[PDB]
């Protein structure tokens, strides 16, 4: 039985991706969500049309909780098939929180949460699996506002996961040392850790290209569009089912296509990084 697996699932665009992964993936779907009342009532919203997700709970700033999860997919399925790395949070538009808080607090989840699933999960994507990280049209605006120094590092094909760590930590230490615009970041921190997000997904796509060639895994990271959820808000361009399309897009490439990977997808399209 092929899997398919939302991270942050029990509301906003990752409920919507379920949604469509429910509709569309040939196999089982498994919402998860960090609180397990929240994740069981958005499964119930969702068999109230029609649909049959499975449920597990998720919290990625737990490694315990990602080893768990881990563990199960391994035990029930063998592996995994499609994972969306979805959950992130954010702070509101012109939150008075400090700036170190705001980075602090944005880096430990979309940063290091992100790639503590990746490390745990992505040894279980089979082949012909897909991997889809949701970033954001923030991380542009970030890159282009870091030094030529730091955006030259940014965009590095040789960069190692182990040197983009040292980046995003640098980042949260410059902001507590009153140091980041001397030291070239820009003024935006969940910015800097989409570009986070972002350049991990180059770096694993790399990594699989290169230790994996032949199983024709496919991951890249997206931007979803501004969508209206808790972390905008009704202003926003987007219902959280368009705000899926081009994650669910990523997630159900067809078998064997060549490509996007390691792409920086918006509206199902390459931009450049
Ligand atoms: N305009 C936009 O909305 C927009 C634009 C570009 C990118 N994005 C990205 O889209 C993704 C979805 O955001 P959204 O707009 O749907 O926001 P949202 O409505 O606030 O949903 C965020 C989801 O992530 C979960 N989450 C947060 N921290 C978590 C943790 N430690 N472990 C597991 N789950 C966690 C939340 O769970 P709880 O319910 O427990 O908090 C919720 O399920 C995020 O990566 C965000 O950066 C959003
Ligand atoms: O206007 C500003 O500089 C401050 N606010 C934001 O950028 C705002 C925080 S929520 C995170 N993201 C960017 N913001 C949004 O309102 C759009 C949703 C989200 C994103 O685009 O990724
Ligand atoms: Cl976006």
């Amino acid at each position: 039985i092929h899997v398919a697996l939302v991270t942050g699932g029990n509301k906003g665009i990752g409920l919507a991706i379920v949604r469509d992964l429910c509709r569309l993936f040939s196999g089982d779907v498994v919402l998860t969500a960090r609180d397990v009342t929240r994740g069981q009532a958005a499964v119930q919203q969702l068999q109230a049309e029609g649909l049959s997700p499975r449920f597990h709970q998720l919290d990625i700033d737990d490694l315990q909780s990602i080893r768990a999860l881990r563990d199960f997919l391994r035990k029930e399925y063998g592996g995994l098939d499609v994972l969306v790395n979805n959950a992130g949070i954010a702070f509101k538009v012109a939150d008075p929180t400090p700036f170190h808080i705001q980075a602090e607090v944005t880096m430990k989840t979309n940063f290091f949460g992100t790639r503590d699933v990746c490390t745990e999960l992505l040894p279980l994507i089979k082949p012909q699996g897909r991997v889809v990280n949701v970033s954001s049209i923030m991380s542009v605006r970030a890159l282009k506002s870091c030094s030529p120094e730091l955006q030259q590092k940014f965009r590095s094909e040789t960069i190692t996961e182990e040197e983009l760590v040292g980046l995003m930590n640098k980042f949260v230490e410059d902001t507590k040392k009153g140091v980041h615009q001397k030291e070239g970041w820009p003024s935006s921190a969940y910015g800097v850790t989409k570009i986070g997000v972002t350049v991990l997904s180059r770096i694993h796509a790399r990594k699989l290209s290169e230790q994996r060639k032949g199983d024709k895994i496919l991951l890249n990271a997206c931007c979803p569009g501004w969508v209206r959820t808790d972390m905008a808000g009704p202003k926003a361009t987007k219902s959280p089912e368009e705000g899926a399309e081009t994650p669910v897009y990523l997630a159900l490439l067809p078998p064997d296509a060549e490509g996007p990977h390691g792409q920086f997808v918006s509206e199902k399209r390459v931009e450049q990084w």
